[PDB]
């Protein structure tokens, strides 16, 4: 079936794992090590193929791998123009958006679209605002980059990428400041889960509406967590590990839109985060 996978993280040193959890039966597998170990990546799936992108080996990363299922092996891809650190990933048409991010002090307000039939990248119009630790999110075909930190403040802004027009337009602002946070969308909202604030790890959860362009809280996460893994399965949001301000949690919990409630479901094998997270 459709797993959830993890892959890279940070728990006193870089990881390479790369486990897979089963929602159906609640088992892990364990999967092909990362090449080089990683921290602050992303994760995305196009076509069946699991993708890693950027992060950290703890030097900054702009290195893209493919993980392919059927083969448990992972192959290497054209790198991108720039290192990202703490990146942003969007799938839009088969094609993968790394967005903002970091290598060393240079905060990127740069965006690339990557195209796996032809294994290149191409710069497209870049953000508004320059976003580390930013969470993206595809919805109606558009592009969300929300939050993150531009290298001097820690932001509540987002903004929204217009793939057939190349341009970008800020939208309406969060509640609360996050960078580091999970974002994905389901059922039609974008969520914010998470994440830091310039004073604490969060817990709280706040989803928007594009067409009444307000954000709301929904029911808060049993841990403050920043640097989550999160996704989106079955109709219920994952978040997995994290750093809760003291450690780096294995917890992970599932929100069910329903009930507007949180769950723990399971835990990973070892804390860790800064993972990149995917389904397939
Ligand atoms: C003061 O404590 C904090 C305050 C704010 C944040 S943060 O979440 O907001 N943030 C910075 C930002 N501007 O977004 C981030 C920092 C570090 C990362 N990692 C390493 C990396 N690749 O850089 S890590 O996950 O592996 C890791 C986390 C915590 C510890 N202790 C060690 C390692 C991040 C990875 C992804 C996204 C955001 C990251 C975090 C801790």
């Amino acid at each position: 079936g459709r797993l959830i996978y993890t892959a890279g993280g940070y728990f006193r040193q870089s990881l390479s794992y790369l486990e897979a959890y089963n929602p159906s039966d609640g088992t892990w597998l364990r999967l092909a090590d990362l090449q080089v170990p990683r921290s602050g990546l992303a994760g995305c799936v196009v076509g069946g193929l699991l993708y890693a992108v950027g992060g950290r080996n703890n030097t900054d990363s702009s290195a893209l791998d493919c993980y392919n299922p059927m083969t448990n092996q992972w192959s290497p891809c054209a790198p991108m123009s720039v290192p990202r650190n703490r990146i942003g990933v969007g799938v839009i048409d088969g094609h993968i958006y790394a967005v903002g991010g970091s290598h060393g002090c240079i905060h990127h307000n740069s965006v690339e679209r990557y195209e796996p039939e032809r294994d290149e990248w191409h710069l497209v119009a870049p953000m508004l605002t320059r976003r580390i630790g930013v969470g993206v999110a595809v919805l109606n075909r558009l592009l969300y980059a929300v939050g993150g930190f531009d290298g001097t403040n820690r932001l509540n802004s987002a903004e929204c990428y217009y793939p057939e027009r190349n341009e970008w337009r800020m939208i309406t602002a969060m509640n609360t400041i996050r960078s580091g946070a999970g974002v994905c969308v389901l059922h039609n909202c974008i969520y914010a889960a998470g994440g830091y604030d310039g004073q604490d790890q969060l817990n709280s959860v706040e989803r928007y509406d594009v067409e009444t362009e307000t954000w709301t809280f929904v029911a808060p996460m049993k841990h403050r967590r920043s640097a989550l893994g999160i996704t989106v399965h079955q109709g219920r949001i994952y978040v997995l590990g994290g750093y809760d301000g003291h450690t780096f949690l294995d917890s992970v919990e599932c929100y069910d839109p329903d009930t507007d409630t949180w769950s723990e479901v399971t835990r990973m094998t070892s804390g860790r985060s800064g993972v990149g997270v995917a389904v397939t």
